[PDB]
């Protein structure tokens, strides 16, 4: 599997395992700096959604693949990442 940029994975469902994990991971990717601010501000967008053509979805859904790749580092194990909740009539009304 492969990502172009951690912004375009956090918007995708897939499947995080070790190789997702170390590719996600990387600092020409993201710089830690930058991972270290989502994964802080994950409390602050753990419940957001709505459309997804918005700034603050996408920065919720950089926080929440923060968060998941967190908990990857520390389980090990699989789990099916999805980006923040979303709908239909959320981006029809957006």
């Amino acid at each position: 599997g492969s990502f172009s940029t951690f912004e375009e994975a956090a918007l995708c469902t897939f499947l995080l395992n070790k190789e997702m994990y170390l590719k996600l991971r990387s600092d020409v990717l993201l710089p830690l700096t930058q991972y270290n601010r989502y994964l802080a501000l994950y409390n602050k967008y753990k419940y957001f959604s709505g459309a997804m053509d918005t700034t603050s979805y996408r920065e919720a859904a950089c926080c929440h693949l923060a968060k998941a790749l967190n908990d990857f580092s520390n389980s090990g194990s699989d789990v099916l990442y999805q980006p923040p909740q979303t709908s239909i009539t959320s981006a029809v009304l957006q």
